[PDB]
């Protein structure tokens, strides 16, 4: 069962973040798709509505929102962040002042990307938003937004980037998102500090 819930969660992630258009799903600009249309895709034929409710209600990163739609349509489901698809109307809380930012704003990543990040800044890469978290893995209130196996973390100067015009958003599961600048980048001008997390915690020079 724990396999099937994980498997459903990964199939939901893929379809709702990346695959909807390739799959023929009628997904809205806000990232919602009728659950009934999704459950009629062959890869979902083994899952029930109760199965989907359970994965939505219990997945630790709160990846999904499930809500009632129009009378004819039934339940709607979306991924709360992480899209490569264009979902410009996805419901996000704008974070427009220093006060609305979390005190800690950090991106976890890996040695493989570290030289390129120091050179060009953080890039949204294949996704709509650079993903940031309000703490390191394990910290209070951090349910998503930073991978648990990260080797390095770069802390972001939220207020600086705000002054320079970079917009930030908070997703429903608490991920801080920024589209970056015009080219999809959070330039190194905004790197407050850096920290090695693996194998041990050690400071790192920017
Ligand atoms: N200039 C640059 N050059 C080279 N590499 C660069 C770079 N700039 C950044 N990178 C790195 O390019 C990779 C893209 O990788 P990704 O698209 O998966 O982004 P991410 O790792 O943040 O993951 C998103 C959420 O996904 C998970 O959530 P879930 O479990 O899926 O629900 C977590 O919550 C996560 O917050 C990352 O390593 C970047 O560090
Ligand atoms: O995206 C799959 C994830 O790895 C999974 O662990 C879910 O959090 C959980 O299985 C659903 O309840
Ligand atoms: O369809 C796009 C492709 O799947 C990739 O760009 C995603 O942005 C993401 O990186 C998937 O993990």
């Amino acid at each position: 069962e724990q396999d099937r819930n994980v498997q459903l969660s990964k199939a939901l992630s893929y379809a709702l973040r990346h695959g909807a258009l390739k799959l023929g799903l009628p997904m809205r600009a806000d990232g919602f798709v009728p659950l009934q249309a999704l459950l009629q895709l062959p890869q979902f034929h083994s899952f029930s509505i109760e199965d989907v409710q359970l994965v939505v209600n219990t997945n630790e990163k709160q990846r999904f929102t499930l809500q009632p739609g129009e009378p004819s349509t039934g339940l709607l489901i979306r991924a709360n962040q992480g899209h490569s698809l264009q979902v410009p109307e996805l419901e996000l809380t704008p974070l427009e002042t220093p006060q609305a930012l979390p005190l800690t704003l950090v991106h976890g990543t890996f040695w493989k990307h570290w030289p390129s990040i120091l050179l060009k800044g953080l890039s949204r890469q294949g996704r709509t938003h650079i993903h940031l978290a309000s703490g390191l893995p394990g910290d209070p209130g951090v349910i998503s937004g930073i991978r648990p196996n990260c080797e390095v973390a770069v802390f972001i100067d939220g207020p600086l980037a705000l002054t320079d015009g970079i917009p930030f958003f908070c997703s429903a599961n608490g991920v801080i998102l920024t589209p970056g600048n015009a080219e999809g980048f959070l330039l190194p001008k905004y790197f407050k500090e850096a920290l090695q997390l693996r194998p041990t915690r050690k400071p790192l020079s920017l």
